[PDB]
């Protein structure tokens, strides 16, 4: 396991989410299957030139996996997924200039429920998780997995989990107050009031 400091900016960005009161959390899940929409649109871009990408899955979708026991809410795509750079490098966003403008933002009147608008949105899963962990394959790369409970650091490490074939899973592991977003009647309202015309299909898993 390797650990790594997050950059300041990013560091006072999941702060900022964690620390400041706002109630409309539900926003985190269109962030996130927005993220993975990204993905899917990637690795289809890249079959059109050259199939063979498709070698590790043909299948481009979406799943939520809600698990009461574990108390978490995971989202799966078999987008491009990531390498262990990108990783590193803010989950292959540009994160640092998006934390400054969403700043700016914030203080010209814009609210946290529009920090996708900025690039940022993966970190709104700290709205409603405790922990996230990142399980990623890329063609060019081995399975890794990222982890982070905020405060400052995130880790980095090898998956002998179950291969995943490509693309990524982002593991929710829910705040105690934020259950709600384990149950299949509050995800299916979510997913129709801010996810309705995503271009791969969201499957809702049952437990």
């Amino acid at each position: 396991v390797e650990t790594f400091a997050f950059q300041a900016e990013i560091a006072q960005l999941m702060s900022l989410i964690i620390n400041t009161f706002y109630s409309n959390k539900e926003i985190f899940l269109r962030e996130l299957i927005s993220n993975s929409s990204d993905a899917l649109d990637k690795i289809r871009y890249e079959s059109l030139t050259d199939p063979s990408k498709l070698d590790s899955g043909k299948e481009l979708h979406i799943n939520l996996i809600p698990n009461k026991q574990d108390r978490t809410l995971t989202i799966v795509d078999t987008g491009i997924g990531m390498t262990k750079a990108d990783l590193i490098n803010n989950l292959g966003t540009i994160a640092k200039s998006g934390t400054k403008a969403f700043m700016e933002a914030l203080q010209a009147g814009a609210d946290i429920s529009m920090i996708g608008q900025f690039g940022v949105g993966f970190y709104s899963a700290y709205l409603v998780a405790e922990k996230v962990t990142v399980i990623t394959k890329h063609n060019d790369d081995e399975q890794y997995a990222w982890e982070s409970s905020a405060g400052g650091s995130f880790t980095v490490r090898t998956d002998t989990g179950e291969p995943m074939g490509r693309g990524t899973k982002v593991i929710l592991h829910l705040k105690e107050d934020q259950t709600e977003y384990l149950e299949e009647r509050r995800i299916k309202e979510i997913v129709k009031k801010h996810s309705q015309f995503i271009g791969y299909p969201i499957t809702l898993f049952v437990e």
